[PDB]
């Protein structure tokens, strides 16, 4: 299978991410690519190539125009303003507030902001383009008929939302991936999202959409981040009644659980009717994560990949999170083996 | 008049305040009410007397009950849950989140807040409860028959909303004022906010409220902190409605445009039917004030106490914002030689 990636991703290389009340070194840093990309290869995935560029066609038909605006311009003004630190968020619009968008700097970060760890650095904009860039072209090799491919896209995506970023996201590449889909001629996609974290922002996203199906397996958000999405009484509104499904599961979850959940997300996107699953995949749900509860083992990844291919439908899969350890790249490398073999 | 001050105040001396992206000592610092205590001494305020303690009988009345056990325990849990730094929320509940609680330190920290700068500390609990009590006590004051007092508050409160702390405040104050007002048995109040800010917090609680008018002259939030609330639309709901008089003003605003939007609010008051007028006094409205943008001069305060002592209903002042400058203490002073004039 193809692996679209492009170095512009090292365009975002932020110096500070709040965490435990200190800013401390970013997890989501440029050489968890190089990881990554380096495993694949290892692993026999070799054929490499960089996303063509990309506007903004397909994007805005996920995200908010004022939404992208803003990240286009985000960084030059909050420099103009004359902060010294990078830019990140302090007020938010939270319970009871005016819905009306404020037109400063400070105002307008926390308007489009949905967690203040993240840091808006010089150089974000143009990383995250080239993300949704390889997402979007992984996305076409699925619609010219390849039964995989994999985006190694970077920064992430799926705590994007409409129009909040946050959770180390900006654009919502595997949203924009399943939008490019549906463009070229699919009439439903599924989002499979096994990265430890709930897809907050893909759900919202698609939360209103009977187009997409969205399933997640994700820490329980009574406990983990992000905190404010993804408990199983979402099932959609509106259009998209009864296509978000979601599987919160508690500390300490092995496979043998997890596999339990995955195995029903696949039959309720089985009969959605899904033509192609975009996998949201992070690693992060690893034993070794340092962030994350989970409990799955390198060799898990092989069966997570195998079982979501043999859906028998064509996958394309998303990079998304996985932390700390170079093991994050054999964890990713195993899924693919899984799906390829 | 009578000043109420606790000594407490100290036990509130966080290290930091995220501010312009980097974590720097607070602008809300003990230094500010040793400042305001000595100015307003030798203005020739010098009957200072400590409050007698309270429990939460009045408090409950204007803050959730979850919220103010979240604030008993919030530091113990954030220590307990290893963090290095002091408690600073990352997530918040924005726009189409899910209305549940989280269970866990970081999920509830930031349910329980509206803006990230304001960090809990060793001694905030404690520091919060005896300014509350200042409030109470100067309220008590009124009750008696006073026509004046002043509760040198710190920490402020105005920004502290039914559940929700940010803008250097935890326990609204001047809400915790009215309230006792109302428990002693005045039918009516009003809260007058004079602080560069806007008191979000003290609208929160009582925009369905019919029993407290408030009223507030502040920067305009569509460029200001708090920034998503404090528009001239905002009137009240429900029971509340017609009880918000909103009064967003722009840079350089000097007191010859001020004080109209001040002559105009006690109209509102006086109608209204207050019986007596809790005041919201910060001094951040200030020509000389590191972080607002309003042109008021120091003989400024004066008129302004003065005009609204003119109301010939007895006041409490509150102490809420102004910063950086020793001017601050001054300008305080100069409110209440308004007032005793
Ligand atoms: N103490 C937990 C901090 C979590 N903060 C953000 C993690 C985002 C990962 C996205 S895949
Ligand atoms: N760049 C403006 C930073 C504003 N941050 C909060 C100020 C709170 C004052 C309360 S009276
Ligand atoms: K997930
Ligand atoms: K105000
Ligand atoms: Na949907
Ligand atoms: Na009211
Ligand atoms: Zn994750
Ligand atoms: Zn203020």
């Amino acid at each position: 299978m193809r692996v679209i990636f492009s170095e512009d991703h090292k365009l975002r290389n932020a110096k500070t991410e709040l965490y435990g009340g200190e800013l401390v070194p970013p997890f989501e840093a440029p050489f968890r690519a190089e990881w990554i990309l380096a495993a694949v290869k290892e692993a026999g995935f070799d054929d490499v190539v960089a996303p063509a560029r990309h506007g903004l066609e397909t994007v805005l038909k996920v995200h908010d125009a004022g939404y992208l605006n803003f990240l286009e311009t985000a960084w030059d003004r909050w420099k103009a303003a004359g902060y010294k630190g990078e830019a990140i968020a302090t007020s938010f619009p939270v319970r009871r507030t005016s819905p009306r968008i404020p037109t400063d700097i400070e105002g307008q970060i926390g308007y489009y902001c949905n967690a203040a760890e993240t840091a808006i650095s010089p150089g974000t904009w143009e990383a995250a383009l080239s993300s949704m860039a390889s997402a979007i072209d992984g996305a076409d090799l699925i619609a010219a008929g390849h039964k995989a491919a994999f985006s190694l896209c970077r920064p992430p995506g799926h705590h994007a939302g409409i129009d909040m970023f946050g959770g180390y996201c900006f654009i919502n590449n595997a949203a924009v991936a399943a939008q490019r889909l549906l463009d070229k001629g699919a009439k439903k996609i599924a989002i499979l999202d096994v990265d430890f974290h709930h897809g907050n922002g893909t759900q919202d996203i698609f939360y209103e959409r009977g187009d997409v199906f969205f399933a997640s397996l994700h820490g329980d958000p009574a406990e983990a981040f992000p905190h404010f999405l993804g408990y199983a009484e979402e099932t959609g509104k509106g259009a998209g009644a009864g296509t978000t499904a979601n599987y919160p599961m508690g500390r300490g979850t092995p496979y043998s659980v997890w596999g339990e959940a995955l195995t029903d997300s696949l039959k309720r996107i089985a009969a959605f009717g899904a033509e192609a699953i975009v996998v949201s995949l992070g690693v992060d749900t690893f034993e070794q994560d340092p962030i994350s509860f989970f409990k799955l083992t390198s060799p898990d990844y092989i069966t997570m990949g195998r079982t979501i291919a043999a859906s028998g439908v064509p996958l394309l899969v998303v990079m998304e999170g996985g932390y700390g350890v170079p093991e994050i790249g054999l964890n990713v490398a195993n899924v693919l083996k899984g799906v390829a073999g």
